[PDB]
């Protein structure tokens, strides 16, 4: 009876200083228009680069409502070759341990913390989420380090649901045209993955 409806990205990435202008939804119920009801939680700070989460509710007869979730990703304006940030896993990309298998165009957020510095949604490229609907407890989120060489240095990196970080991640690469990062990481125990990221 009642209706959500989110108009825009779920994901969205603003450049510090960038307004932040709201894409808008609609909500209904019973075929009454009841969009200037919805509540929301959350605000989004363009000056300070970070992550901002709001979320829309519509309310129902008894207790009940629907929502949805949305996140503005603030970045750092420092100029840099790795532009922030809603990266598509590209086609070359595949496990490579136990057995080999490739993956699609699953999305990742990948913006700057503070000039070196930059955070991902996801290390490994929406396998677990997304790739399996594991949801975004699985996914690697991190901070890595952009070097002066067109590598990628990784920082912390986590898996909650499962509590872990990465064993290790080697053959980094980032090409500052075609604009294009690509990494191998290895993950629980046997387990590698070569990831390339375009937008």
């Amino acid at each position: 009876f009642v209706t959500l409806e989110r108009e825009g990205d779920e994901k969205i990435v603003l450049e510090k200083g960038q307004p932040f202008v709201e894409p808008g939804y609609y909500a209904e119920m019973n075929g009454e228009d009841i969009t200037e009801s919805v509540q929301i939680k959350g605000s989004v700070d363009v000056n300070t680069p970070g992550i901002y989460n709001l979320v829309y509710a519509a309310y129902n007869e008894d207790g009940f409502a629907k929502t949805f979730t949305r996140t503005v990703y603030v970045a750092d304006n420092t100029a840099s070759p790795l532009k922030s940030g809603i990266y598509t896993v590209a086609e070359g990309s595949k496990r490579t341990a136990p057995s080999v298998v490739a993956f699609s165009g699953y999305e990742i957020v990948i913006f700057q913390m503070e000039p070196g510095i930059f955070y991902i949604s996801d290390f490994l490229g929406g396998w677990y989420d997304q790739r399996a609907g594991y949801g975004p407890d699985y996914a690697m989120v991190g901070k890595f380090e952009l070097n002066d060489d067109n590598t990628i240095t990784p920082l912390e990196s986590y898996v909650a649901g499962w509590g872990d970080s990465m064993d290790q991640m080697t053959n980094t690469l980032l090409d500052p045209a075609t604009g294009t990062l690509k990494w191998t990481v290895a993950y629980a125990g046997q387990l590698s993955f070569d990831i390339i990221v375009k937008q």
